[PDB]
């Protein structure tokens, strides 16, 4: 019963192959056996740890001298690898979310080989840039790339699997992009592993286009190709401390000889509150890394990168509870061998998630230069001012049009705004600032307007002619 | 007569340039603005004025600092409410309606 | 500071456990609520507070018994308008806002 | 020890100071009464669970009703007194004067009721029952004076004062205007107003101590019979009408059996955690009444002697422009603990129908009771025995507010819920059936239009009507 | 003090070294052995006395704290 009701689930992946696309059928029995060999896995299935003080380094003490010298040249020996299987449906998108209008308006995809370009064309390197897209995003980005001729960027496209949906009261397939763990399977698979390597790299830097801080460090890459004393390095993680704000994760401990990735879905009943906090856990994924190229080809030849089978759940809509087996990209930490990450201001880690975030960055907080964008002083204190624009903000489209203007930011610390709210040009938002209209009313704040801690409330309209 | 609309010499006041069209702005002021002491209370700083067509205003209403008007400016609050327009805020052409009380920190 | 964000040691008072993150939590009271008077009038029965991260209410808010407050909550009513917490209601990251009146026998 | 006998005596001689200032001959009753206080106070300073009551000590109504009535003659009510509480004035209804003059019904008012009862007996039986009021400096020299209108009438009517004693400071421990000190003061001070004695000396061996918001209070042949000429020889002494607890009145007084005889039991002597079996988990179907029959000739025994005890009862109030101020009171039924031979019997709920709102008010002058020469009682045609459940908002609360919103008291027979809120006006002839809900908000004005029958329906909206 | 007119109430909280002289308490409480006067605010919550400050006992003083978006202005301690 264990194996039994599998062995007839097995059988019916051969009806669905059975309709292969004549040529397109040696991709997906591929796929489809990786599958099995993942649903094999899935029906089967400490606490000693204590992470050491000695691995999980903090930034400030490798960013002190420091720069390489030579020549470099040390670029020539890193692959830029981006992770573009995010629809952007969230924010309210059709396709890819790396062609989402961030500012001015370059989009996600084009604000890193903005980056890269500005890097071979300030220190005559070639530095290539691989996306990783999904089988919903890779359409949509082959066309969009056309503009991209012509910068001094070499980029290179690859997908990720495609595995069945299995229903969690039926477990009988009828389309889904295993996660990102993906990453080593469909690497390896595409041929792009074997050419970089290939062609004198060493190193990849796996980062989310989401991200954007995941900017690419020297200070980091030092540590790398050509390191301080000792061996090493096959697989870095960049880690940040906690804030509220991400309440839940997991984290970097370290598991009998080498540092793990540990889930809040993995642990026992017994040891969910033990985890985040007492903060003896001050570690947090980035899904920033660095990884050892002629490793991951020597792991997998083996198969010996065995990663946990993420299960989600999800009914969603009319369809049935359905379960989707998925791998993380940090799941593999544990596989590599003497594997360090280290600690990274939260400068480095800006993910943009919501139509709250696009704001944020894309306003005068940020200034932006030549792809990157950093917390641009006279900025007083550090830290990073609160946004909840509200549910009438979700949608991109809509987002754009409530702001005929991105306003100023540069002094407030907190906003929030709900309802039919409705913004003017050189608009300032200095302080605190609440801004609510209820079901129905509306506020429209007029331009100009310097709302220093204050509470807009009521229903205040304003025409034209 | 106390706006940027007039400047002031020696005694006498005169429509001072750049006022680039010989027009006098016709202004309406409401019920809850004719006690001067009100008036003063209520424009936290007179307002820019230059660009000023038409301004009318009635219903218990207040402006903050640095407000320019330019072009027609109605503004209405009905009987009851408040319509108080913030620090900065910049109107050209436009009817506002309905009500805010901007309350402090 | 008499919320059990603090704890009674000595006379002297200091920031409890496990409030995660030590940051002092800022909150923000309603100009019908300066009034130590009225202060009391509106709580006697200060909320749970040990995963509060910002507090601001305005307007006429009274509150209920044993009101546990996590996160950012708001609450605004407008002038003329009152919003009544009934007991023991826990606000987690809300806003809050319009009109409760919780009249009693 | 130390400094409790120095607070004490820090009293003393401050109530000494307070004395000097006494007016010639209210000097007497004023020495008496700061020497009750300094016993009030003593006993304050220096302060189970075995709780749980026979089935032979609370007797129920029912069977001795069925023993019955006394034969003979029975003109055994010449053995008998009834004393009203009166001390209590009729703010909290939003009134002048003392609450026993409000308009009940017709209009009597709550004392008109009470002599209309006490006497509707004397005449049907040739007897002369005694009506004795027990009223306070709040609610006296302004009951006295409205007296007049009871002569040519078959009762004989006496008034007494209890007590008054100084608020101490909850800060301060110490006096400061003045209160009475709760009904409990009904034995030292009846004792001291010597009707104690003069009535012992005529023969009579029977208070029946009740209250004037209960209408339902009224004197029961039947536990007479049992108090006079009581079964088997027994010969008690105390007897306590007690009845059962609704949800309504969960928060009450209940008996138990402490250490040999009963005892009283209010929810403030009771430990911070069992709170929550007390009064509810019942258990204790059994609540006070404070309707309440005892023996002249026992109280005279235990007051002559410091017997009579009562646990004190403790009050913050602080009201108006006024600091924090205790305020020592005692209750009555917690004599019971020091009587002998105590027993409590279980009455109809009918016999405690207290008027202590407008909404009670609303309800007792309706078509639902009926005035039967002094006594009401709730009468056929009402065919569902219970009574009905009535909210009217604090738009209705001040008693002469309550009577302009009603042009006519309306048609109640069958009504099981009215509830009521904010600016509504009735007009005349109006008929509630059923569940009523009648709301309207803040600012706005719901008036019912004349001849309405609402039956069972939540009336919501802002609807005003006009005229000529 | 006396209030004077712009035309033609206490001395704020400075007026101490003037006015501990003034009560005479002052050489009151140097001659039975006492060495420092810690003073502090009765609105400051979290004015307690630190035996780890007294292991650090100079002449004068000055407990401090960095400045956060809060508190605008006030005074800082420069040399």
């Amino acid at each position: 019963i264990r194996q039994e009701l599998e062995l007839s689930v097995k059988k019916e992946l051969e009806k669905i192959l059975t309709t292969a696309s004549s040529h397109e059928f040696e991709h997906t029995k591929k796929d489809l056996d990786g599958f099995r060999k993942l649903f094999h896995r899935f029906l089967q299935e400490g606490k000693i740890q204590r992470p050491p003080e000695d691995s999980i380094q903090p930034y400030e003490k490798i960013k002190a001298r420091g720069l390489p010298d030579n020549i470099s040249s040390v670029l020539n020996k890193l692959v830029v690898v981006k992770l573009n299987g995010g629809l952007g449906t969230s924010m309210g998108c059709k396709g890819p979310k790396s062609l989402i209008g961030v500012r001015n308006e370059n989009t996600f995809l084009d604000l890193t080989v903005q980056q890269i370009e500005h890097l071979n064309k300030t220190y005559n390197t070639d530095v290539p840039l691989v996306l990783m897209n999904s089988f919903n995003t890779d359409e949509d980005t082959k066309k969009i790339l056309q503009k991209y001729n012509h910068c001094r960027v070499k980029i290179y496209t690859f997908n990720q699997s495609r595995y069945p949906r299995i229903n969690k009261e039926s477990l009988l397939p009828v389309w889904y992009p295993p996660g990102h763990g993906d990453i080593y399977a469909s690497f390896y698979n595409s041929g792009l592993l074997d050419t970089f390597i290939g062609e004198g790299k060493e190193y990849i830097f796996v980062s989310n286009i989401d991200n954007l801080g995941a900017t690419v460090d020297l200070y980091i890459l030092n540590h790398l190709m050509n390191p301080p004393n000792g061996k090493r390095c096959e697989f870095v993680m960049e880690v940040t401390n906690k804030t509220r704000a991400d309440v839940k994760g997991g984290t970097l401990t370290q598991y009998e000889g080498k540092l793990r990735l540990v889930e809040i879905a993995q642990v026992p009943k017994a040891h969910v509150d033990e985890f985040k906090s007492v903060s003896k856990f001050k570690i947090f994924n980035t899904n920033n890394l660095w990884i050892s190229l002629a490793a991951v080809k020597r792991l997998q030849e083996q198969n010996a990168i065995d990663m946990e089978i993420i299960v989600n759940a999800k009914t969603l809509d009319g369809g049935l509870n359905v379960i989707q087996l998925e791998t993380a990209v940090g799941a593999a930490i544990k596989s590599f061998e003497n594997s360090l990450g280290i600690n990274v201001p939260r400068s480095r880690f800006l993910p943009v998630k919501t139509t709250s975030d696009l704001l944020l960055v894309m306003s005068n907080l940020y200034s932006l230069n030549a792809g990157s964008l950093t917390m641009s002083e006279k900025r007083e204190f550090p830290t990073v001012p609160l946004v909840k624009l509200g549910s009438s903000f979700t949608k991109v489209q809509d987002y754009l049009r409530r702001f005929e203007s991105i306003p100023d930011m540069l002094e407030l610390d907190h906003l929030t705004v709900s309802g039919d709210v409705t913004f003017g040009k050189n608009v300032s938002l200095k302080g605190t600032v609440i801004i609510i209209a209820n079901h129905g009313d509306r506020i429209d704040i007029p331009p100009g307007a310097v709302l220093e801690n204050k509470i807009v409330s009521g229903n205040l309209r304003i025409l034209d002619h």
